[PDB]
């Protein structure tokens, strides 16, 4: 896991932040650009999920395409469910 | 927290992706189209965080402004430390 907030400075804090914010508005900006739409159609893959030990499960991994009019892409959804959010994959 | 992954059926799994990808084309498309850039100059605000009972704290509060060269924005990163994601809101 990554550091405790206590041991965060306010520049590291900044800099983590700056860096996702960038890179969330590249990558989805990106996105919407190449399908030709904010609101693709989803179809859906299957998931694998363990048949076993499943209280041991922090994440599911929902694999998805998304198409638009310009185009077509993949994604793996990583969902880390007691936290209620996602990131995404290619 | 929300719930474990071994409660989560994949219909379940699947909405919950689907409504965070959805959400997220739309709010980044929308923040850059605002801004008219992808990359905003970014301003800091002051953190706040506890200076008390510090190893408490799981999040950093990173308040800051976005702005390009059709407008600006106001944005509140909450960096979840351990976990290394941030979620923002306005």
């Amino acid at each position: 896991k990554g550091p405790a907030c206590y041991q965060v400075s306010d520049e590291q804090a900044r800099t983590f932040v700056k860096n996702d914010y960038l890179q969330r508005m590249k990558r989805w900006d990106n996105d919407v650009q190449l399908l030709g739409t904010e609101i693709p159609k989803i179809t859906w893959e299957k998931i694998e999920r363990s048949l076993t030990d499943v209280e041991d499960e922090k994440t599911l991994l929902v694999p998805f395409k998304a198409e638009g009019p310009d185009g077509k892409r993949m994604y793996y959804g990583m969902y880390h469910c007691e936290e209620g959010y996602v990131e995404y994959a290619n």
